[PDB]
């Protein structure tokens, strides 16, 4: 054990997707990340949140996270925390930094759709005419795969789609207006904002990164998966690999540009962007499923570890 990742303030990992900190009630959402960071001296706490309504609604994920943050502080005697969120967890983290600015030292978002997801938009369009979504082979595939990851549910296939409602372009637009952030860039610029923000007289360090495995091609039509080789085992041992190429292809046909299967490069930009060139799909970002990634995908565990050291070096 060493102190490479020993930050001053505790680290809270904030999940996204359908709910809780587990996939199918048994697999850790942040696969293998907590034990790694702890072996490097970090104090890590993993949030467990629920709900499909907006992050700022009554008893919504935002309020749940805020309550959790206060329990962590009260138990540790620490005065602030470092928030690291994935997918919707980046939106959740934003709520806490906005309503209790004095309790947050930094906000890092990984593959967060700050400006919405074109796939979430597509699903909303289809259910307007096929309340089932199944007339779409892409939706069927998405549901089949992501339905198996839902924890604590009696209708996992339904819940798999429910998790996309808050990620639409329209919903995030509303959220961004009610919860502005210096970390966001100007509208329609596909540029990031400021590296820091001063809120309630508290300074926050702002960071982000995302994956761009899915690239547009002139010829799955119109898209290619750059995370995998020719004959890649990740295409077999991880069912989310081809599922996210399919959803990413839909995104590209909806003018998203390069993406991770659910979040475009432009939508992910927030604060200081470490990189968006990682050859990752949305689940590779969190070492899923079960540590499986394509031959061209970088090590996500190493990437996160290096970032917690980065925080330490910044004094948080
Ligand atoms: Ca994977």
């Amino acid at each position: 054990a060493d102190t490479y990742a020993a930050t001053r303030y505790p680290v809270i990992l904030v999940h996204g997707l359908a709910g809780t900190d587990k996939f199918a009630n048994v697999v850790d959402y942040w696969y293998g990340i907590q034990s790694d960071l702890q072996s490097h001296g970090a104090k890590v706490y993993v949030a467990n949140l629920s709900g499909f309504q907006s992050d700022d609604g009554p008893n919504g994920r935002g309020e749940q996270l805020l309550a959790y943050v206060k329990q962590v502080l009260a138990a540790t005697g620490a005065t602030k925390v470092n928030l690291i969120g994935h997918s919707q967890g980046g939106l959740t983290s934003r709520y806490v930094a906005a309503v209790a600015p004095q309790l947050v030292a930094s906000v890092t978002t990984i593959g967060t759709p700050h400006r919405g997801s074109e796939f979430a938009d597509f699903v909303q369009d289809v259910l307007k005419t096929d309340p089932t979504g199944l007339s779409s082979t892409v939706i069927a595939a998405f549901v089949n795969v992501f339905g198996t990851l839902v924890s604590s549910s009696h209708n996992t296939d339904q819940d798999a789609l429910a998790a996309l409602r808050t990620l639409t372009t329209a919903q995030t637009a509303t959220y961004n207006r009610n919860f502005p952030s210096a970390g966001l860039g100007a509208p329609g610029s596909c540029q990031t904002g400021a590296a820091t923000e001063t809120v309630g007289g508290s300074q926050h360090l702002l960071y982000s990164w995302g994956g761009t495995a899915i690239q547009p091609t002139s010829t799955v039509t119109g898209a290619t998966d750059t995370s995998t080789g020719t004959l890649d085992v990740a295409n077999v041992t991880d069912p989310s690999t081809l599922a996210l190429l399919a959803t990413g292809a839909v995104m590209i046909n909806r003018a998203s540009g390069q993406n991770d299967g659910l979040v475009s490069r432009c939508s992910s930009l927030f604060g200081q962007v470490i990189s968006t060139s990682y050859h990752w799909n949305h689940l590779d970002e969190i070492n899923q499923l079960l540590g499986v990634r394509g031959a061209n995908a970088e090590d996500p565990v190493a990437v996160i570890r290096t970032h917690v050291n980065r925080l330490k070096l910044q004094g948080v």
